[PDB]
């Protein structure tokens, strides 16, 4: 669920304020996205967006208000490492992996301050 992804990001990058660091960054970090990602951080976000698009295609899975962000799963944080609980159902596990792969991706991508609140109408 959305709150758990923020909390995952804080797990992987203890310095971070996720909402202020990664919301409205580049072309993809943020509600929807358009164009081509501007750096590898933005591409992590585009990959997360597409991970969610796939999960919605799982005929197996029907999310409240069709938003996988509404679906809570179980995970834990130990020393910077994220673990998705194996007892999450197939839909939860899918979302859990989208979020973990994105948190780990954000953790290893250079953070370019020029790309925070990018003018997306122009650059994306
Ligand atoms: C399916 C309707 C979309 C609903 O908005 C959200 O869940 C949402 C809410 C708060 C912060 C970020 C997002 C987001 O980044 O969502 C990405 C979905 C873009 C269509
Ligand atoms: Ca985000
Ligand atoms: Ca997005
Ligand atoms: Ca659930
Ligand atoms: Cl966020």
């Amino acid at each position: 669920a959305l709150w758990q992804f923020r909390s995952m990001i804080k797990c992987a990058i203890p310095g971070s304020h996720p909402l202020m660091d990664f919301n409205n960054y580049g072309c993809y970090c943020g509600l929807g996205g358009s164009g081509t990602p501007v750096d590898e951080l933005d591409r992590c976000c585009e990959t997360h967006d597409n991970c969610y698009r796939d999960a919605k295609n799982l005929d197996s899975c029907k999310f409240l208000v069709d938003n996988p962000y509404t679906e809570s799963y179980s995970y834990s944080c130990s020393n910077t490492e994220i673990t998705c609980n194996s007892k999450n159902n197939a839909c939860e596990a899918f979302i859990c992996n989208c979020d973990r792969n994105a948190a780990i991706c954000f953790s290893k991508a250079p953070y370019n301050k020029e790309h925070k609140n990018l003018d997306t109408k122009k650059y994306c």
